[PDB]
């Protein structure tokens, strides 16, 4: 009740305020349990007043940071695990052949404890992702071999370290400007023995041409298998692209949002201009626009293969991904 | 002389039936050889007769083998000499200027000394034209590159032998079937110290993707910049050019030649099935055609840059490369 209530406003003001889980991983699994404490919590009779109940926090949640796509994500989840339960529960996705081949009210005493152990599941399976991910390393990279890598994705440096224990290698990490997180990878991947090169993204062409394939994280995925990942990742892309480079994208399944790239003006994240221009300029600070975009959009026509816990797929497969998750009717929210 | 008679008789003899001079210097050398003693011995009297008699023997020595461009690249080059001394000893292209602004047979009893002069200068620039070349190699190979060579040729060979006296890379080199002369390159190179591999040309698009840039040479350059190479190399150009990888032709001045590519069926040398298909196949050689292309053509938008003893040029620049070498009147010849 109370104790809710106060853990809902202080994520909800977490979100808005920026901070609290650094990890992806770590944040999916709060919202999990936030969820989970929604449902045992909070009185309802039906399945269909628990899902007003959770579309409505997850309503609350997504208008608080519409950014991390992530809570949005375990939102939809536990609506399509709801779903799922209660058709078993109860009775026995749109197609040509549910076209032509041709209700939430009834209770149920056992579906709360059916929706928890799915839930408990769910999160069982969250917790060994990156070491499902970095246990397919070996079948990609292969002796000598160039990497190129953006930012810092703990996902990636997973990856490079467990490939790292049987192949050598080089990698080369460009610096996120303004926020230079690649130093950090860099000197991580350098502390495990990984030969590795610091540049800025201003050099991400010019050394395309030595570079083997790219091996990058993301902090979405959308529906038609497009990316929302760091800014500069786009100009990566396109010159991965240039020269025919495979671009490997090593994204869990729980950064898969059934969105579309039909929305604007709120994808990119935009911060102080003090990141990029800094507020010592003085009078010219009056009469320049200064725009820091945090995110990028990537169509996915630059993507060459996406590894996730379940195995690689092709960006061409995403949809039907999207359609084991998420029900149709859970989009909007 | 009869002399002069027997030594174009075996020139073109040897022509016909193949073999002669294994490098292309050695058989430009000789062509020179032979128009030069064209010139002492005959007797002519102004610069008409002598043109329309060097242009009598370069026929014949064209269609004694067409697909040997050199010949007739040496009978325009002189052709284009003994012009440019008749004008500048007697009188003082095509372009808008000349065409807004708008005659030979004229004996001068010194013409002969300098159009041998200018042979023996010709020559004497021919002789060093290898080194010339070489001598570019360290401004196009850095450290621990990746080379990717096709068939056997003595400037690529130059040009690699040169750049590894100072620089450790790797080359590797695709056997140009049927005759795989490859084999000779790679053990060469390999006596050098240089890490070799060999493979067949069905790998070519395989090891694209690791390879730096591609260093070639060719037999022939056309008037757009285009290329006749041997049996592979467009295949070659094309897995380069999907990768973006540069390719880099490394001929020498001497192979240009002012044709154009509207020819055709005469373009690649047809030789024996044998080194296809073995006559010990039997009865099925009754009732199945083969075919074995010698030479191949390469596009000029398939081709990066052009190093030739006089440098550095772009394929959209040879036109003019070609303009100052051959007049447009002795195309056709």
């Amino acid at each position: 009740g109370s104790e809710l209530s106060e853990r809902i406003e202080s994520f909800v003001e977490t979100l808005k305020r920026g901070g609290g889980p650094r990890s992806s991983e770590e944040m999916a699994r709060e919202t999990l349990g936030l969820l989970r404490q929604i449902i045992t919590d909070h009185r309802w009779s039906n399945a269909g007043e628990l899902m007003e109940l959770i579309r409505r926090e997850g309503r609350r949640m997504t208008a608080a940071q519409p950014s991390e796509t992530t809570v949005g994500n375990m939102v939809r989840r536990v609506l399509k695990i709801i779903r799922e339960e209660y058709g078993r529960l109860h009775g026995r996705q749109e197609s040509l052949h549910k076209l032509l081949t041709s209700d939430f009210s009834f209770h149920y005493a056992q579906l709360q404890s059916n929706i928890i152990e799915a839930i408990n599941e769910l999160l069982v399976e969250l917790e060994g992702t990156m070491e499902n991910i970095a246990a397919q390393a070996l079948e990609h990279i292969h002796s000598n071999e160039v990497i190129m890598t953006i930012g810092f994705s703990r996902t990636v440096e997973a990856f490079l370290k467990e490939a790292a224990r049987k192949r050598k290698f080089h990698v080369i990490v460009a610096e996120c400007a303004p926020f230079c997180q690649g130093h950090e990878m860099a000197v991580n991947l350098s502390k495990a023995g990984i030969e590795t090169t610091v540049m800025t993204d201003a050099a991400i062409f010019a050394v395309m041409s030595r570079v083997n394939k790219v091996i990058i994280g993301t902090k979405t995925i959308l529906a038609n298998g497009a990316l929302r990942a760091v800014t500069g990742t786009h100009t990566l892309a396109l010159a991965a692209k240039h020269h025919s480079t495979p671009l490997i994208v090593c994204a869990p399944m729980f950064k898969l949002s059934p969105q579309f790239p039909n929305e604007e003006d709120s994808f990119h994240k935009f911060v102080a201009p003090e990141e990029v221009l800094p507020f010592t300029e003085g009078d010219i600070l009056e009469k320049v626009s200064v725009h820091c975009p945090v995110f990028d959009y990537v169509p996915p026509e630059l993507i060459t293969l996406f590894i996730s816990n379940i195995g690689g797929n092709a960006p061409s497969y995403i949809y039907r991904l999207m359609s084991e998750l998420y029900h149709p009717d859970d989009h909007v929210l």
